[PDB]
């Protein structure tokens, strides 16, 4: 969950079906990834929505088109992909402390935080509002219901650190994306170990 400084190098293999299970966004001349598939070569070497990739295979991807990208991910010998990454640079980790009625402090819709609580732990940590909830405790919760994510929050135990975005970036980055793909493809596991 935590935001790591720097950058880090991963490595790919393509799947039996070609496949590595990304779809790659161009933002501010840069690349953002928009989609993790559950259970694919992304999602196993730890790639997150939100990730910066600054290379691939040791090019630059500054001001690559999103069609770019995938084209280029598509021509790679598949046995090893290198990339070069940074953690999530338009995110944060907020670390919140549930009270004794199991609340961290905020009103939420349609996975956007609309306000803060007076005398919260979410108050006390300067959560902020027009910000999408992007992970609960590292688990993508991107296209999940409302609900879901209440659920979440509920069997979190009392330390809850939630990974957020501005929206404006969020609705940038989830642009030409259906929610039914959010929804049903995002990967919104626990990282296996």
């Amino acid at each position: 969950a935590e935001i790591k400084q720097g950058i880090r190098e991963v490595i790919l293999c393509k799947d039996q079906d070609g496949k590595i299970g990304l779809r790659l966004k161009s933002i501010d001349n840069g690349i953002f990834v928009q989609l993790v598939q559950a259970n694919s070569p992304a999602s196993l070497v730890g790639l997150r929505f939100g990730d910066q990739v600054l290379q691939i295979n040791g090019e630059n991807c500054a001001g690559w088109s999103s069609d770019k990208a995938h084209k280029v991910l598509k021509q790679a010998f598949g046995e090893k992909i290198t990339m070069t990454i940074r953690d999530r640079p338009f995110e944060r980790t907020i670390t919140m402390h549930k009270d004794s009625t199991g609340h961290v402090g905020f009103i939420f819709k349609n996975g956007k935080i609309t306000s803060i609580v007076k005398d919260s732990s979410a108050a006390r940590n300067g959560l902020l509002t027009e910000h999408n909830i992007c992970e609960i405790n590292g688990q993508n919760v991107i296209g999940l219901k409302d609900s879901q994510i209440a659920d979440i929050l509920s069997t979190s135990g009392t330390v809850v650190t939630i990974t957020i975005m501005p929206a404006f970036i969020f609705e940038h980055i989830i642009k030409r994306m259906a929610p039914s793909i959010m929804k049903s493809l995002m990967d919104h596991t626990i990282p296996e170990v």
